[PDB]
């Protein structure tokens, strides 16, 4: 359970972002596609681009980034209280797109350096364990429902 001190840090940060959701969802898929190549492979949509200048030049790529900061958004501003939103990005991603939540560590990864690099003066270590924290909640709560669809491993 995050302190309220904490969520405030999240927000903050969180607050910077919505000043340009595209910029960050691009910088943020681009970081995991290059760091865990598997990730990429579960977008047939995405699965064409070869070259992170492919990637930066997609719009396509763009449009899912602010997709997921969107949903990721609406998640963080639920401070906790976010099973009306989780219930059915768990289902999606365990039953249909078959994404394992290592993968979810891994964007979560992606998330807190694409912060670091944007935001220093807002991301400081205090702001980056409150961010890591309440990543780890997200990935806790949708874990537990992936094991309840059979899909923990
Ligand atoms: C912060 C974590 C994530 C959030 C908030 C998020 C959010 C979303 C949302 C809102 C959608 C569209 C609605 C839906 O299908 O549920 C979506 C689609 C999808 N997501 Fe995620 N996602 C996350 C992580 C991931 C990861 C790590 C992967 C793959 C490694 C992935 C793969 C997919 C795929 C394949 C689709 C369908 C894309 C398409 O073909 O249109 N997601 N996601």
């Amino acid at each position: 359970v995050l302190s309220e001190g904490e969520w405030q840090l999240v927000l903050h940060v969180w607050a910077k972002v919505e000043a340009d959701v595209a910029g960050h969802g691009q910088d943020i898929l681009i970081r995991l596609f290059k760091s865990h190549p598997e990730t990429l492979e579960k977008f047939d949509r995405f699965k064409h681009l070869k070259t992170e200048a492919e990637m930066k030049a997609s719009e396509d790529l763009k449009k899912h980034g602010v997709t997921v900061l969107t949903a990721l958004g609406a998640i963080l501003k639920k401070k906790g209280h976010h099973e009306a939103e989780l219930k059915p990005l768990a289902q999606s991603h365990a039953t249909k797109h078959k994404i394992p939540i290592k993968y979810l560590e891994f964007i979560s990864e992606a998330i807190i350096h694409v912060l670091h690099s944007r935001h220093p003066g807002d991301f400081g270590a205090d702001a980056q364990g409150a961010m890591n924290k309440a990543l780890e909640l997200f990935r806790k709560d949708i874990a537990a429902k992936y094991k309840e669809l059979g899909y923990q491993g």
